[PDB]
């Protein structure tokens, strides 16, 4: 058991809002190393087929606007990676915002819009999180996208992501990330290690109960 009595029922109001929309379930595990990092890449790797393991190298372009919503576009070609950060390293915030709300979502481009829940379990080095994600997907209708006054916070971030999924309904994501608020040096920052059980549908409490246990045992 993980969860006390009021967490419980708590999660298990935001699980039916999950289910009722854009919104996602990320539960996120905080205090994760190298060593972590590394033995639950070694761990999935063994026991997840080969058809459900996803490795990509990516950079996250994240704007923050002042009402802390943040539209957010994933650069997976290396090729484009090098482009940006050659033409941009120089260039003003407004220059770059600008051309990253111009950018239309390609396979190599994906675009994501947040529109804002947390819980934080307290002896457990985890936290649940609910917020709605609006992708703009282009193969399918698009959203408008949000106006820029200049005034925009933008974190650039190098990802190194293995996606396992596990059954049907759920993804483990253990991200290598570089994070830096200027484009300069980001390759050579130190890397920060994120662990996350991502839901694709909607699960019963007390089967994401067991999907935790079962990623605690490898990190404790």
């Amino acid at each position: 058991t993980i969860f006390s009595e009021n967490e419980y029922n708590e999660i298990v109001e935001m699980l039916r809002d999950y289910s009722n929309d854009n919104l996602e379930f990320e539960v996120s595990f905080k205090n994760i190393n190298y060593p972590n990092f590394m033995r639950i890449t070694e761990h999935y790797i063994n026991i997840t087929p080969e058809n459900k393991i996803e490795s990509n190298n990516y950079l996250d372009i994240s704007l923050i606007f002042p009402d802390k919503n943040v539209y957010r576009v994933s650069l997976f070609n290396q090729e484009q990676i090098g482009e940006f950060i050659t033409k941009f390293s120089k260039a003003s915030s407004n220059d770059i915002s600008r051309y990253i709300v111009s950018l239309d979502p390609s396979d190599d481009i994906e675009i994501v819009y947040k529109n804002r829940k947390l819980i934080g379990i307290d002896n457990w080095a985890i936290t649940i999180k609910s917020t709605e994600e609006i992708p703009l997907v282009a193969g399918k209708s698009k959203i408008s996208k949000p106006k820029i006054t200049g005034s925009e916070r933008i974190m650039y971030r190098y990802k190194t992501r293995y996606s396992f999924t596990i059954n049907k309904n759920s993804r483990i994501d253990i991200t290598d990330v570089k994070s830096s608020p200027i484009i300069w040096k980001l390759m050579t920052v130190p890397s920060n290690y994120e662990l996350e059980l991502e839901l694709i549908n909607k699960i019963d409490i007390n089967t994401l109960e067991s999907e935790l246990l079962n990623v605690f045992m490898i990190i404790q």
